[PDB]
């Protein structure tokens, strides 16, 4: 796509407004709107200014001014706004030198793709991401000196089977979803068919190649919609747009969506499994008919890299305090650093695909959607490429239900990290694999560590947990 | 039809989505949705994957991946979804060997039909099933440390005659249905005429050949809709689709349906009577002018098999704890293992159909809708064939009201099983007739027994019943 | 007899002290799901001429042959004996693992997971006795106490040897070991059927008569077992509404 | 006191009941009641039996029976029960050997005192403990699949200045306590003067030698009542009786008390500072006019032991998840491991006492009362004694506000542990100083570690925090 392709699209669509978008460091898209009449060549030539102070992980107040330059390949019409709007993603640049910004997530993805080519290992990294989510009806929460609470609610939640009426006073008609029982009964047990169809249609209309949509395991409206894999930067751009469409399709239809890893205690969390393959000259590299699970040496060393760097890598792939509430046994999320074919209890699963080399890939099951896909996908690639470069051999595959291992035997396998502060500490101590080729820089890494400690870890740590009152009020 | 016929139907209808459906072991249909764009030759050639470990009766987590292959004969347009959708049922297959799955209910029905042909006895088994249901307004329930309740409700329920207002605050207008008095006065006493017309219409539009529709005996909106019999596998697919259309027609019209065997205490339960006949070379085998109730030796021995194998057979035909609350006297459901013409108190009724050989069949009144029609129909056939093959003679017919015979006479007649655990116990100890020709396998039967004990029998067993507090609080 | 009279007086006093003070008491075996039930453990000893018969320093748990054979009788007749000691439908909600009530038919010292526990009492013969942990107070103390005695007396008369004591947490045994031990009965209808088929040890000396045993069976079937069997359980709605 | 002295007390007081008491492992006192008629010489000779499997940290179900033998020194008349009652503490014993139980906390304290004598260092360790607490009006909390909350409330809590009425509907009259402003304004700002007087009186009548009573720093009714120090075991029995008297005086007067370390977020937590001193032959050992803060080598090496062993010692002195919410800066609790005279921000303060050698002691400010005082005082002693035996020199005192230290200076001092899992891990790795002389045994330490992991650390870790919803719902 060219600047001229974008102007033509805006004209043909009778666009009233253009929405200017970019990513903050933690992973939330940011925006301002310009009139169509202000969308000209100058936007591409000179760019547009914003306040870098007000964006998390960006600039200080005395060095606030920053610049944005358009990415023509990201232009998509908005499905929700009454006034016809075209959305476009931008790269962040220095306002003096016009150089790409070191803490622009989209720049990191850019640099990662270029570094890959520079290695001669491959020219394309493909990412297929499964971002699960919950379709709720309501959420409320607070934090005070003498009390704190949260509650999420959903009509299909099993906690409501005993309700006398629904929230709007209408009768309880049953057909609510049992815990761990949402994957995937037909309607009327599935109460979200029509809404997911709206989501599917909005995605098709915005340029997604769709594969499938379904209710997920969790009670209270867990869902998943799958779309075709793409190369790293494109994939991460797709992910951000996907979350926007899912959240706003829900919002326009009276619902509220969360992508948080573990909103429900005692039911499945929400992961972001990443299917990954490396290709060169249009041909796949992950396949060897003689390998365990049909994997080549290249594929096996990529896995070796992921599982070796995991203790620090999870700082980018599982970046929140809530992340580590999902990494607990019995819910199809990982609890140790094992790879295994067909195995949804493992950290890396190899899906059963047959002899087709183009279908061969690994599934990294650890990641969730609580962070930044540009950083997550890039960190995973840097880990895998360190594995290949150093020929890191992964530990032998364990083809077992990993949650049913007796404690003496469970202890003999490297475990997933317990909490966020551990992965941040470990990232601080060893991150050289990430700074290879300048893909990540020290200033980015130091900012990330500093933001997570001051804004997430410490605020949670200092606040009494409601279960501490259950355990200790009467001590 | 054929694959190409399905592609033409999808094209002619301008289908937006395709719903991929299969059956879990207990008997609930499962689904996910693909776009019309993703419905191609590839789906037929190499199939679609899913999580076998999330499906009841299927796989463990470390062997989770399973495969689905389409059945063209089952393609139907969905009458409920705003986005035009084509529903198709699939067979479950191993993802390595591509062979049919030993615990796919639809495969069991396949195997049953092919076993029949191999015996030489017949080439076609016809099943006409009468699946009764209740049209309720609401339901709620729960189970706690210190309490437990359930309540179902319906405008037409006799328990509501003294209500000052209806649920929405409108006036009580009377015309409610007396207990055991629903079969079948005209409107306004019949409050569901228009709704049952919609159900009939939706079924007609889904390729059903309809016979009749009516209010049934039970107060609170019991109902029955009858459609033309078909061969075993088609009949079981028809049953599953009929449940879907009934439940969702009701849901779209502000109501809620249950197929559970005994939702009301002191009024009729809901059965699934199965009219059964064997045919060979296009000619019926059940008729003989000289026999009792016009039955041939073949038909009599089939009945012999049903009544002889009933103590283990009811594990598939009456597969839930709630099943055995229906098998009590006074409600046109069986209490002992007897056959009789014209007799609605019997286990096997022979309906009065005259001299036409084509109309001659047996009605097995024992079964209910609480399980798996694929497994239940197959098991009934396997029992009947062991009866023919071994010439099992049924005990003398008893042409009396079976609920009202003297206690001394009732003692010579074998009674129906008292509870689920007894039929599961009996199935474990003696299931050879089911494993004939490999139709049922030991892994299926072991899985069934295991599931019922762990997820149904024990869970009910450990929970105090409300009537225990009526009997024992003051001991 | 004095003990059974004491029990009925105890229950009357507990119930009405509660009632006069704004409360309400229940002696039912399992009013709460997921928490401990209410048992009626019966510590039992036989005496002659003011001197105890249960003690022998050389026996397992300091028990005499007479005591060991009494235990033998209790564990052997239990499939029918429970018709009088655990006489209600609710009784059998208590007989589940994890709550210090028995689930299999063994004896063991110091063991609160066993059917019969021998409490640690030392060398005093006046203190040596068995604790039958199976019984609850949902029935009749006069009939429960008498039936336990008749079972123990048959054990002594026929020198019934109990199976070897299992000094382990009986809820936590591996499958192969757990299945080799006779289990407690699952439900009331099972013990009533068994009482009907085999009650000779109770009608010895005419202590229990056929008319009492027939009335008991007829009462439990008509007024308890069948009324509960025919009524849908709330949890059937949790499991089956959407079938 | 002898057996006969207690029998005489029970007689003279015309006692109706005797309450048999002992300590569980975590720190809660247990009890059952016997009639005065059953309190006889057999109780002293034979003891009394209980179920060791229902007490936490004690026996398994198959080895349940345990024995109790009385301690005549601990006999006091109960101030609350209408039926005149004498309370007596017991020691736990093996029912076969009659030996003391290895996991009886009261036995541990007894072993500690005997070990002290055997060293020659001293013959008496005196403990003066300051157990702060909150006098609340109410508390509620829960933990569900879809939500979790807690709330404490008190009339004097600053969060209530804006209330239209009080809980009972009467007018808001002001004079509520500002956060951090409760130490210690006159009434009516102090709303608990009369209640604290009732507490003081009850304590006086139970044989406590009282020093003072006051409102503490926290809003919402924080309080402290100080009594005369005593030798290790006596001091620990005193602490347990003190907690019982405080809680039940509040209860009988319409209130509810908590000793939990940090019930309020952003106000002072509740500590249990322990003033400590060693004496030999009736003479003090802590004093030397020439030492810093008038401390002797014995005293300095005792402090050196406490600060060196703290990383594992806090497993007994700060034994809960909630403990580590208190160990944050700005609330007069320690954040690092230094000693300093006059310094309420330090880990060990030396109170200003002057020239009197009997008044000379250390204050260990780290501990709270969320656990077991028998274990905590014993663990403190063993750390101190290891310090004296090995002449461990503490790092130079830092006589500054330790919360306000410059980044370089702060980082040069060892911080207190962040969380319970860290101190439990460290106790497991290094606990030889505790097992000296068999005072603590391996079985005790192993059981403690096991209890805390399975019943406290893990249960909190798996439950989502409400603030995670504040941070992450919209990711
Ligand atoms: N060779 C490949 N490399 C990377 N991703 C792939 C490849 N083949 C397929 N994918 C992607 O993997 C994802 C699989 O998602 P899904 O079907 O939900 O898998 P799962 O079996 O884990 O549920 C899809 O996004 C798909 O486009
Ligand atoms: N020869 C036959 N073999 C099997 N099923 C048959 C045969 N003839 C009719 N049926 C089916 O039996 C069912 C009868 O249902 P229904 O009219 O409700 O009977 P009932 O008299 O038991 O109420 C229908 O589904 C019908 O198509
Ligand atoms: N020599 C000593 N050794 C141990 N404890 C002592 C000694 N002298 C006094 N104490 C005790 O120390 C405690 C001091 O408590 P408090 O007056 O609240 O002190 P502060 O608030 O200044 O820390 C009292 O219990 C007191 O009896
Ligand atoms: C059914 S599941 O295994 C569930 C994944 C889980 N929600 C997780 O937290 O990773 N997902 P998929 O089959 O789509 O890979
Ligand atoms: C009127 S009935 O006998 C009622 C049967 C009852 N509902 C049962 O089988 O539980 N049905 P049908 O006449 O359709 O055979
Ligand atoms: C503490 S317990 O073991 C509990 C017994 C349980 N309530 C039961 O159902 O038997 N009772 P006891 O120690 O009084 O014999
Ligand atoms: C006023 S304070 O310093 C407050 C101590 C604080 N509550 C703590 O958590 O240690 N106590 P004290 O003066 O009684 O030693
Ligand atoms: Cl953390
Ligand atoms: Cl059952
Ligand atoms: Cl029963
Ligand atoms: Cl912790
Ligand atoms: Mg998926
Ligand atoms: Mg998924
Ligand atoms: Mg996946
Ligand atoms: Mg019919
Ligand atoms: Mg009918
Ligand atoms: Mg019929
Ligand atoms: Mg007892
Ligand atoms: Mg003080
Ligand atoms: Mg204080
Ligand atoms: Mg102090």
């Amino acid at each position: 796509k060219t600047p001229d392709d974008v102007f033509k699209l805006a004209k043909d669509e009778k666009v009233e407004y253009v929405d200017v978008r970019f990513c903050d460091l933690p992973g939330i898209m940011q925006h301002f709107t310009i009139p169509a009449s202000a969308f000209d060549k100058s936007v591409f030539d000179d760019g547009l200014a914003f306040d870098g102070s007000s964006i998390r992980g960006f600039q200080s107040i005395h060095e606030s001014d920053m610049l944005l330059l358009p990415d023509p390949e990201t232009a998509r019409i908005d499905p929700f706004r009454a006034a016809k709007t075209l959305n476009i993603n931008f790269f962040v640049h220095d306002p003096f030198t016009l150089e790409p910004y070191s803490r622009d997530p989209r720049n990191i993805a850019r640099k990662a793709e270029n570094y890959l080519i520079s290695t001669g290992i491959a020219d394309t990294a493909y990412f297929g991401a499964e971002a699960e989510f919950y379709i709720f009806d309501s959420v409320s929460f607070d934090s005070r000196a003498n009390g704190s609470f949260y509650e999420v609610d959903a009509i299909s939640g099993w906690w409501n089977t005993g309700a006398a009426t629904e929230a709007d006073g209408s009768p309880n008609r049953g057909y609510k979803v049992r815990h761990k029982g949402g994957y995937f009964p037909v309607a009327p047990n599935d109460q979200y068919v029509d809404l997911r169809d709206k989501m599917l249609t909005n995605l098709i209309n915005s340029g997604f190649i769709l594969e499938k949509g379904h209710h997920e395991v969790g009670s209270g409206g867990q869902a998943e919609i799958n779309y075709q894999f793409n190369s790293l930067l494109h994939a991460a751009d797709d992910m951000q747009l996907y979350k926007y469409i899912i959240k706003n399709t829900a919002w326009q239809n009276g619902k509220t969506v969360t992508f948080m890893p573990k909103p429900l205690f005692g039911d499945n969390g929400s992961g972001m499994h990443c299917h990954q393959s490396l290709w060169k000259d249009g041909a796949p590299l992950m396949y060897d008919e003689t390998g365990y699970a049909g994997l080549s040496d290249t594929a096996r060393h990529y896995i070796g890299g992921l599982l070796h760097h995991a203790p620090s890598l999870l700082a980018f792939t599982n970046p929140t305090v809530n992340s580590y509430k999902r990494l607990v046994p019995g819910y199809e999320a990982p609890i140790n650093l094992v790879y295994s074919q067909r195995n949804r209890s493992a950290c890396v699963r190899i899906p059963i695909t047959g002899s087709n080399p183009k279908a061969k890939r690994l599934e990294f099951r650890s990641p969730d959607s609580s962070g930044n896909p540009y950083l997550a996908f890039s960190a995973m690639l840097m880990a895998g490429l360190d594995g290949i470069k150093n020929k890191i051999e992964p530990q032998a595959p364990v083809d077992k239900d990993l949650y049913e291992l007796p404690p003496e035997e469970a202890a003999s396998i490297p475990q997933t990290p317990t909490q966020l502060s551990d992965v941040i500490d470990r990232l601080e101590a060893d991150h050289e694999y990430l700074t290879e080729g300048g893909v990540f820089t020290n200033d980015l890494i130091e900012t990330w560590i500093s933001f997570k400690r001051e804004n997430e870890i410490e605020p949670v740590n200092i606040r009494p947990h409601p279960y501490e009152f259950a355990l200790y009020y009467d001590v």
